[PDB]
């Protein structure tokens, strides 16, 4: 029975104790959908942009359900939105993802979690995440799982786009997971090793990757906006990046581990 640590590691529970659980914060899980039938997962709304997989509350991959459980473990009162842009196989067209981002914008999502990416992006995709940040949305994305490539950034899109918050993985010891992607694009780190979350069919499992880490930051964003609803995505992002626990060189750790308790008491 996998046991969660990552929530207490970013210091979420300190906010919970003070009554900030992400209430009235719209979090778009732009992923493989969310198994809403999971009794621990409460999904406020959704939309599927996968022509052949038309139910966004049906996660045939399992990845988005894992995302939801972590976002909701960090931010339990957060209105969670199943934006299905990824098929059963966990891949989708950019047009689909863009449609998901477009939707997230259209429906006033406070936070986009895109626990997804790849080696390249597109003008259209950059346009979409930019547009979403211009509209005041906190865009969070996994930095990637490409480890290191010498001096080369291994940070994946859309996380590689300046507008997107790029989230690397540390373990319980704040040690960079060997798989966590690296580059100047790297902003923050968050629990991303053996991360216990919800899986389809009332199941749970540890998963590792910059995706779990991202889900914490998306949750952290939600916690921060539930204390500070009038904070811009800009202020949320600076509060997360500027109060982060310094952990190592920016290329491997960005600013370090997200401390949501510190981020939530930040003075701009
Ligand atoms: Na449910
Ligand atoms: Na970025």
């Amino acid at each position: 029975k996998c046991v969660s640590y990552g929530v207490s590691q970013i210091k979420a529970p300190a906010l919970h104790s003070q009554g900030y659980t992400g209430s009235n914060v719209k979090v778009a899980v732009i992923d493989s959908g969310i198994d809403s039938s999971h009794p621990d997962l409460n999904v406020a709304g959704g939309a599927s942009f996968v022509p052949s997989e038309t139910n966004p509350f049906q996660d045939n991959n399992s990845h988005g359900t894992h995302v939801a459980g972590t976002v909701l473990a960090v931010a339990p009162s957060a209105s969670l939105y199943a934006v299905k842009v990824l098929g059963a196989d966990g891949s989708g067209q950019y047009s689909w993802i863009i449609n998901g981002i477009e939707w997230a914008i259209a429906n006033n999502m406070d936070v986009i979690n895109m626990s997804l990416g790849g080696p390249s992006g597109s003008a259209a995709l950059k346009a979409a995440v930019d547009k979403a940040v211009a509209s005041g949305v906190v865009v969070v994305a996994a930095a990637g799982n490409s480890g290191t490539s010498g001096s080369s950034s291994t940070v994946s899109y859309p996380a590689k786009y300046p507008s997107v918050i790029a989230v690397g993985a540390v373990d319980s010891s704040n040690q960079r997971a060997p798989f966590s992607s690296v580059g100047p694009e790297l902003d923050v780190m968050a629990p991303g090793v053996s991360i216990c979350s919800t899986l389809p069919g009332n199941k749970y499992g540890a998963h590792s990757g910059t995706c779990p880490a991202s889900n914490h930051v998306a949750g952290a964003a939600a916690l921060i906006l539930s204390k500070h609803p009038n904070w811009t995505n800009t202020q949320v992002r600076s509060s997360l990046e500027n109060t982060a626990t310094k952990l190592g060189d920016s290329f491997y750790y960005g600013k370090g581990l997200i401390n949501v308790e510190a981020a939530a008491q930040h003075h701009h």
